[PDB]
Protein backbone atom coordinates (compact mmCIF):
# COMPACT_ATOMS: atom_id res chain seq x y z
CA UNK A 1 0.00 0.00 0.00
CA UNK A 2 1.56 3.48 0.96
CA UNK A 3 5.19 4.15 1.67
CA UNK A 4 6.20 7.35 3.30
CA UNK A 5 9.36 8.95 2.50
CA UNK A 6 11.63 11.80 3.56
CA UNK A 7 12.46 14.78 1.37
CA UNK A 8 16.54 15.27 1.48
CA UNK A 9 17.15 18.01 3.36
CA UNK A 10 18.02 20.63 0.68
CA UNK A 11 14.06 19.70 -0.78
CA UNK A 12 12.84 19.98 2.42
CA UNK A 13 14.63 23.53 2.74
CA UNK A 14 13.84 24.95 -0.31
CA UNK A 15 10.24 23.29 0.29
CA UNK A 16 10.28 25.89 3.11
CA UNK A 17 11.59 28.47 1.90
CA UNK A 18 8.76 28.84 -0.55
CA UNK A 19 5.70 27.74 2.02
CA UNK A 20 7.18 30.48 4.45
CA UNK A 21 8.74 33.46 2.39
CA UNK A 22 6.24 36.11 1.87
CA UNK A 23 6.64 36.82 -2.27
CA UNK A 24 2.85 38.11 -3.47
CA UNK A 25 3.62 37.00 -7.16
CA UNK A 26 2.48 33.67 -6.72
CA UNK A 27 0.96 33.24 -10.04
CA UNK A 28 4.31 31.94 -11.89
CA UNK A 29 3.36 28.73 -10.33
CA UNK A 30 1.54 27.82 -13.24
CA UNK A 31 3.83 28.67 -16.05
CA UNK A 32 6.59 26.38 -13.76
CA UNK A 33 4.03 23.99 -14.09
CA UNK A 34 2.79 24.01 -17.55
CA UNK A 35 6.82 24.38 -18.37
CA UNK A 36 7.65 21.16 -16.89
CA UNK A 37 4.56 19.27 -19.00
CA UNK A 38 6.10 20.90 -22.47
CA UNK A 39 9.70 19.57 -21.69
CA UNK A 40 7.30 16.21 -20.32
CA UNK A 41 6.30 15.88 -23.91
CA UNK A 42 8.96 16.70 -25.47
CA UNK A 43 10.48 13.69 -24.02
CA UNK A 44 7.82 11.30 -25.65
CA UNK A 45 7.83 13.02 -28.90
CA UNK A 46 11.81 12.89 -28.59
CA UNK A 47 12.38 8.88 -28.40
CA UNK A 48 8.98 8.55 -30.22
CA UNK A 49 11.06 9.79 -33.36
CA UNK A 50 12.86 6.59 -33.51
CA UNK A 51 10.30 3.90 -31.77
CA UNK A 52 7.02 4.55 -32.83
CA UNK A 53 5.41 2.11 -30.68
CA UNK A 54 6.08 4.72 -27.36
CA UNK A 55 2.80 6.16 -28.66
CA UNK A 56 0.82 3.38 -28.14
CA UNK A 57 -0.08 4.50 -24.86
CA UNK A 58 -1.70 7.49 -26.41
CA UNK A 59 -0.81 9.84 -29.80
CA UNK A 60 -2.31 12.97 -28.11
CA UNK A 61 0.19 15.58 -27.42
CA UNK A 62 -1.42 18.29 -24.56
CA UNK A 63 -1.91 19.83 -21.52
CA UNK A 64 -5.58 20.03 -20.11
CA UNK A 65 -6.33 22.40 -17.12
CA UNK A 66 -9.09 21.35 -14.59
CA UNK A 67 -10.44 23.67 -11.98
CA UNK A 68 -12.31 22.06 -9.74
CA UNK A 69 -14.26 24.24 -8.00
CA UNK A 70 -15.98 21.87 -4.85
CA UNK A 71 -13.35 19.73 -4.84
CA UNK A 72 -10.81 23.37 -4.79
CA UNK A 73 -8.31 21.40 -6.88
CA UNK A 74 -6.43 22.77 -10.40
CA UNK A 75 -5.34 20.14 -11.78
CA UNK A 76 -2.60 20.14 -14.60
CA UNK A 77 -2.76 17.32 -17.31
CA UNK A 78 -0.14 16.39 -19.46
CA UNK A 79 0.35 13.37 -21.91
CA UNK A 80 4.09 13.61 -21.55
CA UNK A 81 6.77 10.71 -21.05
CA UNK A 82 5.08 9.69 -17.21
CA UNK A 83 7.51 9.09 -14.26
CA UNK A 84 8.70 5.58 -13.14
CA UNK A 85 8.34 4.72 -9.52
CA UNK A 86 12.02 5.43 -9.40
CA UNK A 87 11.66 9.08 -11.67
CA UNK A 88 8.77 9.82 -8.61
CA UNK A 89 11.24 8.95 -5.62
CA UNK A 90 14.36 10.49 -7.39
CA UNK A 91 12.79 14.06 -6.31
CA UNK A 92 10.80 14.39 -9.57
CA UNK A 93 13.35 12.94 -11.84
CA UNK A 94 14.26 16.37 -11.11
CA UNK A 95 18.21 17.12 -10.21
CA UNK A 96 16.75 19.28 -7.24
CA UNK A 97 19.60 18.24 -4.46
CA UNK A 98 22.29 20.89 -6.75
CA UNK A 99 18.87 22.98 -7.98
CA UNK A 100 18.04 23.71 -5.14
CA UNK A 101 21.84 24.54 -3.94
CA UNK A 102 22.31 26.92 -6.60
CA UNK A 103 19.05 28.61 -6.12
CA UNK A 104 19.46 29.38 -2.86
CA UNK A 105 23.12 30.30 -3.77
CA UNK A 106 21.87 32.30 -6.33
CA UNK A 107 18.95 34.01 -4.10
CA UNK A 108 21.32 35.28 -1.79
CA UNK A 109 22.52 37.63 -5.41
CA UNK A 110 20.08 39.07 -6.28
CA UNK A 111 17.12 35.88 -7.67
CA UNK A 112 14.31 36.28 -6.96
CA UNK A 113 11.37 33.25 -6.27
CA UNK A 114 9.99 33.73 -9.49
CA UNK A 115 13.34 32.46 -11.33
CA UNK A 116 13.37 29.11 -10.03
CA UNK A 117 12.47 27.10 -12.59
CA UNK A 118 16.19 27.74 -14.16
CA UNK A 119 17.08 25.75 -11.58
CA UNK A 120 15.33 22.56 -12.65
CA UNK A 121 12.88 23.40 -9.79
CA UNK A 122 10.17 25.02 -11.05
CA UNK A 123 8.03 21.66 -9.80
CA UNK A 124 8.00 22.99 -5.96
CA UNK A 125 6.30 26.24 -6.58
CA UNK A 126 3.24 24.11 -6.70
CA UNK A 127 3.11 24.87 -2.82
CA UNK A 128 2.82 28.82 -3.42
CA UNK A 129 -0.58 28.43 -3.82
CA UNK A 130 -1.27 24.44 -2.93
CA UNK A 131 -1.35 23.04 0.72
CA UNK A 132 -1.43 19.45 -0.86
CA UNK A 133 0.08 18.42 -3.80
CA UNK A 134 -0.88 14.41 -5.57
CA UNK A 135 0.58 13.89 -8.61
CA UNK A 136 -0.53 10.52 -10.71
CA UNK A 137 1.78 9.58 -13.10
CA UNK A 138 1.72 6.63 -15.86
CA UNK A 139 5.46 5.90 -17.90
CA UNK A 140 5.32 3.05 -20.62
CA UNK A 141 7.86 0.90 -18.49
CA UNK A 142 5.89 1.03 -15.59
CA UNK A 143 2.24 0.82 -13.68
CA UNK A 144 0.92 3.69 -12.77
CA UNK A 145 1.69 5.25 -8.61
CA UNK A 146 -0.09 8.15 -6.92
CA UNK A 147 2.78 10.48 -5.51
CA UNK A 148 1.84 12.92 -2.72
CA UNK A 149 2.67 15.20 -0.34
CA UNK A 150 1.42 18.51 2.32
CA UNK A 151 5.18 19.70 2.57
CA UNK A 152 5.95 19.32 6.28
CA UNK A 153 9.46 16.88 4.95
CA UNK A 154 7.72 13.90 3.86
CA UNK A 155 6.15 12.33 0.39
CA UNK A 156 4.33 9.17 0.37
CA UNK A 157 4.07 6.58 -3.17
CA UNK A 158 1.38 3.88 -3.52
CA UNK A 159 0.65 2.27 -6.85
CA UNK A 160 -2.82 4.21 -8.01
CA UNK A 161 -5.44 2.42 -9.44
CA UNK A 162 -8.96 3.44 -10.01
CA UNK A 163 -8.35 4.96 -13.54
CA UNK A 164 -5.77 3.40 -15.77
CA UNK A 165 -4.68 6.88 -17.16
CA UNK A 166 -3.05 6.09 -20.45
CA UNK A 167 0.46 7.87 -20.09
CA UNK A 168 1.22 11.08 -18.96
CA UNK A 169 1.26 12.45 -15.60
CA UNK A 170 -1.68 14.36 -13.36
CA UNK A 171 -0.17 17.35 -10.87
CA UNK A 172 -3.17 18.09 -8.72
CA UNK A 173 -3.14 21.24 -6.57
CA UNK A 174 -5.27 20.73 -3.31
CA UNK A 175 -5.17 25.13 -3.39
CA UNK A 176 -4.82 26.82 -0.18
CA UNK A 177 -7.83 29.03 1.13
CA UNK A 178 -7.07 31.78 0.36
CA UNK A 179 -6.07 31.22 -2.59
CA UNK A 180 -9.21 29.72 -5.18
CA UNK A 181 -8.26 32.82 -7.44
CA UNK A 182 -6.47 30.33 -9.66
CA UNK A 183 -9.89 28.27 -9.98
CA UNK A 184 -11.40 31.27 -12.06
CA UNK A 185 -11.25 30.98 -15.62
CA UNK A 186 -10.46 34.62 -16.41
CA UNK A 187 -7.76 34.64 -13.61
CA UNK A 188 -6.05 31.44 -15.57
CA UNK A 189 -6.79 32.22 -18.61
CA UNK A 190 -5.04 36.05 -18.11
CA UNK A 191 -2.03 33.63 -16.91
CA UNK A 192 -1.35 30.91 -19.58
CA UNK A 193 -1.48 34.59 -22.17
CA UNK A 194 0.69 36.37 -19.46
CA UNK A 195 3.39 33.61 -19.14
CA UNK A 196 2.69 30.71 -21.10
CA UNK A 197 1.57 32.01 -24.42
CA UNK A 198 3.23 30.39 -27.21
CA UNK A 199 4.19 26.57 -26.13
CA UNK A 200 4.75 23.73 -28.68
CA UNK A 201 1.39 22.11 -27.47
CA UNK A 202 -2.22 22.30 -27.39
CA UNK A 203 -3.71 23.89 -23.70
CA UNK A 204 -7.03 23.19 -23.18
CA UNK A 205 -8.91 24.94 -20.03
CA UNK A 206 -12.20 22.83 -18.60
CA UNK A 207 -15.01 25.06 -18.04
CA UNK A 208 -16.90 24.14 -14.97
CA UNK B 1 -20.33 74.50 0.23
CA UNK B 2 -19.63 71.49 -2.44
CA UNK B 3 -19.37 71.74 -6.11
CA UNK B 4 -20.31 69.47 -8.55
CA UNK B 5 -18.86 68.26 -11.80
CA UNK B 6 -18.92 65.52 -14.57
CA UNK B 7 -15.54 64.29 -15.53
CA UNK B 8 -14.83 65.12 -19.53
CA UNK B 9 -16.24 61.81 -21.37
CA UNK B 10 -13.18 60.15 -22.13
CA UNK B 11 -11.77 59.98 -18.13
CA UNK B 12 -15.26 59.22 -17.54
CA UNK B 13 -14.76 55.85 -19.93
CA UNK B 14 -11.18 55.40 -18.94
CA UNK B 15 -12.25 54.98 -15.23
CA UNK B 16 -14.64 52.50 -16.04
CA UNK B 17 -12.11 50.34 -17.87
CA UNK B 18 -10.00 51.02 -14.86
CA UNK B 19 -13.09 49.90 -12.72
CA UNK B 20 -14.42 47.38 -15.22
CA UNK B 21 -11.63 45.54 -17.21
CA UNK B 22 -10.52 42.44 -15.26
CA UNK B 23 -6.86 42.94 -14.34
CA UNK B 24 -5.34 41.56 -11.48
CA UNK B 25 -1.87 42.76 -10.95
CA UNK B 26 -3.07 46.19 -9.62
CA UNK B 27 -0.21 46.31 -7.56
CA UNK B 28 1.26 48.70 -9.96
CA UNK B 29 -1.52 51.85 -8.44
CA UNK B 30 0.90 52.68 -5.53
CA UNK B 31 3.50 52.71 -8.46
CA UNK B 32 2.10 55.68 -10.18
CA UNK B 33 0.66 57.42 -7.38
CA UNK B 34 4.10 57.47 -6.32
CA UNK B 35 5.57 58.64 -9.16
CA UNK B 36 2.63 61.55 -9.70
CA UNK B 37 4.15 62.94 -6.20
CA UNK B 38 8.23 62.34 -7.40
CA UNK B 39 6.97 64.90 -10.76
CA UNK B 40 5.40 67.35 -8.36
CA UNK B 41 7.91 67.29 -5.76
CA UNK B 42 10.08 68.27 -8.75
CA UNK B 43 8.61 70.93 -9.74
CA UNK B 44 8.79 72.67 -6.20
CA UNK B 45 12.11 72.30 -6.39
CA UNK B 46 12.72 73.55 -10.02
CA UNK B 47 10.05 76.47 -8.88
CA UNK B 48 12.09 77.03 -5.66
CA UNK B 49 16.30 77.64 -7.46
CA UNK B 50 14.65 80.85 -8.88
CA UNK B 51 12.21 81.64 -6.17
CA UNK B 52 13.07 80.18 -2.08
CA UNK B 53 10.20 81.87 -0.53
CA UNK B 54 8.44 79.05 -2.02
CA UNK B 55 9.81 76.54 0.59
CA UNK B 56 8.64 78.84 3.27
CA UNK B 57 5.65 76.38 3.53
CA UNK B 58 7.77 73.74 3.46
CA UNK B 59 11.30 72.60 2.78
CA UNK B 60 11.23 68.95 3.11
CA UNK B 61 10.21 67.77 -0.01
CA UNK B 62 9.43 63.82 0.81
CA UNK B 63 6.58 61.18 -0.16
CA UNK B 64 4.20 59.21 3.02
CA UNK B 65 2.29 56.61 2.83
CA UNK B 66 -0.10 56.06 5.60
CA UNK B 67 -2.32 52.46 5.57
CA UNK B 68 -4.93 52.92 8.55
CA UNK B 69 -6.53 49.48 8.96
CA UNK B 70 -9.54 51.23 10.59
CA UNK B 71 -10.82 53.55 8.29
CA UNK B 72 -9.67 51.23 5.68
CA UNK B 73 -7.71 53.93 4.16
CA UNK B 74 -3.94 54.26 1.91
CA UNK B 75 -2.90 57.41 1.85
CA UNK B 76 -0.20 58.96 -0.30
CA UNK B 77 1.32 62.52 0.93
CA UNK B 78 3.71 64.62 -1.01
CA UNK B 79 5.04 68.21 -0.47
CA UNK B 80 4.95 68.66 -3.64
CA UNK B 81 3.88 71.51 -5.85
CA UNK B 82 0.19 71.48 -4.52
CA UNK B 83 -2.61 71.52 -6.75
CA UNK B 84 -4.64 75.58 -7.11
CA UNK B 85 -8.95 74.92 -7.56
CA UNK B 86 -7.97 75.24 -11.15
CA UNK B 87 -5.74 72.64 -11.82
CA UNK B 88 -7.87 70.19 -9.62
CA UNK B 89 -10.42 70.61 -11.89
CA UNK B 90 -8.69 70.55 -15.39
CA UNK B 91 -5.67 68.66 -14.02
CA UNK B 92 -8.17 65.87 -12.83
CA UNK B 93 -11.30 66.06 -14.54
CA UNK B 94 -10.39 66.58 -18.07
CA UNK B 95 -8.08 65.17 -21.12
CA UNK B 96 -5.34 68.12 -20.50
CA UNK B 97 -2.04 67.32 -21.66
CA UNK B 98 -2.70 63.31 -20.65
CA UNK B 99 -2.87 60.78 -23.65
CA UNK B 100 -5.98 59.22 -22.36
CA UNK B 101 -7.45 59.37 -26.29
CA UNK B 102 -3.66 57.17 -27.15
CA UNK B 103 -3.65 54.95 -23.94
CA UNK B 104 -7.82 53.85 -24.86
CA UNK B 105 -6.81 53.22 -28.18
CA UNK B 106 -3.34 51.42 -26.82
CA UNK B 107 -5.64 49.07 -24.98
CA UNK B 108 -7.61 48.05 -27.87
CA UNK B 109 -4.66 47.43 -29.85
CA UNK B 110 -3.01 44.94 -27.27
CA UNK B 111 -1.55 46.78 -24.67
CA UNK B 112 -2.19 46.25 -21.02
CA UNK B 113 -3.25 48.85 -17.91
CA UNK B 114 0.84 48.32 -16.43
CA UNK B 115 1.43 50.59 -19.03
CA UNK B 116 -1.15 53.49 -17.75
CA UNK B 117 1.84 56.04 -16.85
CA UNK B 118 3.22 55.83 -20.40
CA UNK B 119 0.02 58.03 -21.15
CA UNK B 120 0.09 60.64 -18.09
CA UNK B 121 -3.36 59.30 -16.74
CA UNK B 122 -1.62 57.12 -13.87
CA UNK B 123 -3.47 58.59 -11.05
CA UNK B 124 -6.56 56.68 -12.18
CA UNK B 125 -4.84 53.52 -11.59
CA UNK B 126 -6.17 54.40 -7.78
CA UNK B 127 -9.74 52.59 -9.01
CA UNK B 128 -8.11 49.50 -9.93
CA UNK B 129 -8.38 49.31 -5.82
CA UNK B 130 -10.26 52.21 -4.28
CA UNK B 131 -14.29 52.97 -4.56
CA UNK B 132 -13.60 56.37 -3.48
CA UNK B 133 -10.72 59.10 -3.77
CA UNK B 134 -9.69 62.02 -1.87
CA UNK B 135 -7.24 64.01 -2.88
CA UNK B 136 -6.15 67.05 0.23
CA UNK B 137 -3.88 69.68 -2.10
CA UNK B 138 -2.67 73.01 -0.92
CA UNK B 139 -0.67 75.33 -3.24
CA UNK B 140 1.29 78.38 -2.34
CA UNK B 141 -1.03 80.10 -4.76
CA UNK B 142 -4.85 79.04 -3.39
CA UNK B 143 -6.78 77.96 -0.36
CA UNK B 144 -6.96 74.26 0.56
CA UNK B 145 -9.39 72.03 -1.16
CA UNK B 146 -11.01 68.57 -0.74
CA UNK B 147 -11.57 67.16 -4.34
CA UNK B 148 -13.57 63.73 -4.03
CA UNK B 149 -14.97 61.27 -6.80
CA UNK B 150 -16.42 57.36 -6.56
CA UNK B 151 -16.21 57.76 -10.61
CA UNK B 152 -19.72 57.05 -11.97
CA UNK B 153 -18.72 60.42 -13.96
CA UNK B 154 -18.99 62.87 -11.54
CA UNK B 155 -16.66 64.85 -9.06
CA UNK B 156 -16.58 67.31 -6.48
CA UNK B 157 -14.51 70.00 -4.71
CA UNK B 158 -15.11 72.33 -1.71
CA UNK B 159 -12.40 74.42 0.20
CA UNK B 160 -10.85 71.96 3.16
CA UNK B 161 -10.11 73.77 6.36
CA UNK B 162 -10.59 71.01 8.93
CA UNK B 163 -6.49 70.87 8.62
CA UNK B 164 -4.00 72.89 7.13
CA UNK B 165 -0.86 71.32 5.21
CA UNK B 166 1.38 73.05 4.58
CA UNK B 167 1.86 72.51 1.16
CA UNK B 168 1.29 69.09 -1.28
CA UNK B 169 -1.32 66.64 -1.86
CA UNK B 170 -2.86 63.70 -0.21
CA UNK B 171 -4.35 60.93 -2.21
CA UNK B 172 -6.56 58.92 0.27
CA UNK B 173 -7.84 55.71 -1.18
CA UNK B 174 -11.20 54.33 0.30
CA UNK B 175 -9.95 50.51 -0.46
CA UNK B 176 -12.38 47.81 -1.98
CA UNK B 177 -13.43 45.65 0.56
CA UNK B 178 -11.14 42.84 -0.99
CA UNK B 179 -8.41 45.29 -2.08
CA UNK B 180 -7.53 45.28 2.24
CA UNK B 181 -3.76 43.48 1.13
CA UNK B 182 -2.25 47.28 0.00
CA UNK B 183 -2.74 48.00 4.13
CA UNK B 184 -0.67 45.59 4.73
CA UNK B 185 3.50 46.49 6.20
CA UNK B 186 4.61 43.50 4.61
CA UNK B 187 2.81 44.52 1.04
CA UNK B 188 3.65 47.79 1.04
CA UNK B 189 7.86 47.49 1.38
CA UNK B 190 7.32 44.67 -1.52
CA UNK B 191 5.51 47.14 -3.83
CA UNK B 192 7.62 49.97 -3.01
CA UNK B 193 11.04 47.73 -3.00
CA UNK B 194 9.73 46.38 -6.81
CA UNK B 195 8.82 49.82 -8.73
CA UNK B 196 9.57 52.43 -6.65
CA UNK B 197 13.56 51.56 -5.48
CA UNK B 198 14.90 54.61 -7.50
CA UNK B 199 12.65 57.24 -6.83
CA UNK B 200 14.76 60.63 -5.87
CA UNK B 201 12.62 61.20 -2.51
CA UNK B 202 12.41 59.95 1.09
CA UNK B 203 9.63 57.54 0.88
CA UNK B 204 8.09 56.58 4.72
CA UNK B 205 6.13 53.72 5.21
CA UNK B 206 4.50 55.25 8.38
CA UNK B 207 3.36 52.60 10.99
CA UNK B 208 -0.45 51.78 12.52
C1 LIG C 1 8.25 17.79 -12.98
N1 LIG C 1 8.45 16.46 -13.58
C2 LIG C 1 9.55 15.71 -13.01
C3 LIG C 1 7.69 15.87 -14.60
N2 LIG C 1 8.13 14.74 -15.27
C4 LIG C 1 7.42 14.12 -16.23
N3 LIG C 1 6.21 14.60 -16.60
C5 LIG C 1 5.72 15.73 -16.02
N4 LIG C 1 4.60 16.43 -16.20
C6 LIG C 1 4.59 17.45 -15.35
N5 LIG C 1 5.72 17.42 -14.61
C7 LIG C 1 6.44 16.38 -15.00
C1 LIG D 1 -2.53 64.04 -10.23
N1 LIG D 1 -1.85 65.34 -10.28
C2 LIG D 1 -2.10 66.09 -11.53
C3 LIG D 1 -1.03 65.86 -9.21
N2 LIG D 1 -0.72 67.20 -9.21
C4 LIG D 1 0.05 67.80 -8.23
N3 LIG D 1 0.54 67.16 -7.20
C5 LIG D 1 0.33 65.85 -7.13
N4 LIG D 1 0.72 64.96 -6.21
C6 LIG D 1 0.24 63.78 -6.50
N5 LIG D 1 -0.48 63.88 -7.63
C7 LIG D 1 -0.47 65.17 -8.07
Amino acid sequence: EVETFAFQAEIAQLMSLIINTFYSNKEIFLRELISNSSDALDKIRYESLTDPSKLDSGKELHINLIPNKQDRTLTIVDTGIGMTKADLINNLGTIAKSGTKAFMEALQAGADISMIGQFGVGFYSAYLVAEKVTVITKHNDDEQYAWESSAGGSFTVRTDTGEPMGRGTKVILHLKEDQTEYLEERRIKEIVKKHSQFIGYPITLFVE
